[PDB]
């Protein structure tokens, strides 16, 4: 007879985007998909052995290092006061999304506060313009599940000082996404969102903005923040973002429950 | 007159391992070190632009991928039950070191529980022996500060099935550390610690151990866990591990308070 909804969910777990009702019962559809997915893992294991998320991070790192941006690795566990100093008050959606740790810390929901601090300190040492980027874990409590992870990975890059125009911002974005092979449109201090269909890949900002002064920043700047799992989702055409996440249930978008 | 202890602390912050009392007052020692450290940052910014921690991670990744180990990226935020299932009861030192998040989660203090789960699942897909590794953030509350970080980075690798001997374990360790250029001694299921002088670089284990069965593991295995910041500390001869940490105060071991 027809597939149950539960059986269809199970097959959808094992289904990869360009695999492709029939006289075929569940048992045989499942056995066929199990066989294909095991072979996919075997092929990764025999050849490249790289995780997509780690690999994307290395590729993005190369891109920005080669374009003059300094690679930052800053804390993931940050002072809780950075959150209010970011102007995230009980008025904003974000205030409710913070994972708190102990009395005085939290998991960073974005890279911005640490990068603000790096911008100010590095301005004492480095010639104009100051170009930096970080890639790493960020955390947000989320109700939604298809485009949101509670544990995700952000790329943020910033240029500060000379050349901080909207055109140069859009140009970096454009070179970046064409380099990765990802289709996009830019939709618009100035605040621009980089969209893939209805999926937000990035929020980008042309500074200065009034918030800067809280962080001791008094120069023009441009920057953007990207979700790596969203980039992976689009690039590999995963229909659920959980296939692109740090996970025990998926490896390079392949189910590990085989 | 003599340097105050506070002034000496300040200079020690700006002092890098092979920089080198005098008729020289604080102001001029400080200005000289400030000048050298700014130049160090300028040189990084002009040339390589890579963060040491990120770079070490890429180098370690290459090493294990090239030796047949599958690269894993698993959650950092893990179920609290993984901790007790690791046999970390209120009897062990570790139970007191867990950063809890919400009711049911915590920051992983080690990579082992997630890798146990990957070993069991991948054994259904991959040929013997199963070789995997992960590098990423781990978290422990620590009282000590000179060799311990509360936020650090672990490398863990595991081989499971055939070839899981103490000799092959010691051989991987040995090739690994000679590749990185780090001096060590191995000190000794079997439990071995990889030492640099009095500093522990790694705990390594030859399985099986009784804990395996909790995780559905019933094969021989060998593995080890390394602190990346400790490796960096030794390699760059930093006298405090905070120079090797994710930080807003140090960049590649250079003070950012200039
Ligand atoms: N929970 C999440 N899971 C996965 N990626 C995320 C998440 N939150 C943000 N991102 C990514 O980080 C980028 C910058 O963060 P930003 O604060 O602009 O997100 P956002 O505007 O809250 O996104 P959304 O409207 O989709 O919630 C986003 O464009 C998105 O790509
Ligand atoms: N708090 C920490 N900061 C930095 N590195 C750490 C920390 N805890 C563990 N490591 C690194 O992780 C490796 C494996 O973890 P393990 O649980 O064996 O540490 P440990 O035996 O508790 O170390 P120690 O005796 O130094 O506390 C250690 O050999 C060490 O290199
Ligand atoms: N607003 C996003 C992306 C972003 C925008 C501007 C600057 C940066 I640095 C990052 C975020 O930080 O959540
Ligand atoms: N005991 C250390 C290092 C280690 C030892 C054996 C196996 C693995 I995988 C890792 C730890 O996991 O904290
Ligand atoms: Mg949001
Ligand atoms: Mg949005
Ligand atoms: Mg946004
Ligand atoms: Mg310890
Ligand atoms: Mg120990
Ligand atoms: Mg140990």
């Amino acid at each position: 007879p027809a597939l149950t909804k539960s059986q269809t969910d199970r097959l959808e777990v094992l289904l990869n985007p360009k695999d492709e009702n029939s006289g075929k019962p569940f048992r045989e559809l499942e056995s066929e998909l199990l066989s294909r997915r095991k072979k996919d893992l075997q092929q990764i294991y025999a050849e490249e052995r790289e995780n997509y998320l780690g690999k994307l991070e290395r590729e993005i790192t190369r891109f920005f290092v080669d374009r003059g941006f300094l690679e930052i690795k800053s804390p993931i566990l940050i002072p809780l006061e950075y959150i209010e100093r970011m102007g995230i008050d009980n008025d904003t959606e974000l205030s409710k999304q913070i994972f708190r740790v102990d009395k005085n810390f939290c998991l960073r929901p974005m890279l911005a506060p640490n990068l603000y601090n790096y911008l100010r300190k590095l301005d004492r040492a480095l010639p104009d313009p100051i170009k930096i980027f970080e890639i790493g874990p960020c955390y947000r409590k989320e109700s939604d599940g298809k485009e949101h992870l509670e544990e995700f990975t952000m790329l943020s890059f910033i240029q500060m000082g000379s050349g901080c125009t909207r055109e140069n911002l859009e140009s970096i974005i454009t070179d970046f996404l064409n380099h990765l092979g990802i289709d996009f449109k830019i939709v618009g201090g100035d605040t621009l969102d980089v969209m893939h269909g209805d999926l937000e890949l990035s929020s980008a900002v042309v500074g200065p903005i009034p918030l800067d002064r809280e962080w001791g920043i008094d120069k023009p700047w441009i920057g953007a923040g990207f979700g790596l799992e969203r980039l992976l989702k689009v690039k590999h055409d995963f229909k659920n973002i959980k296939r692109a996440a740090r996970s025990e249930s998926y490896y390079n978008g392949i189910s590990t429950n085989l």
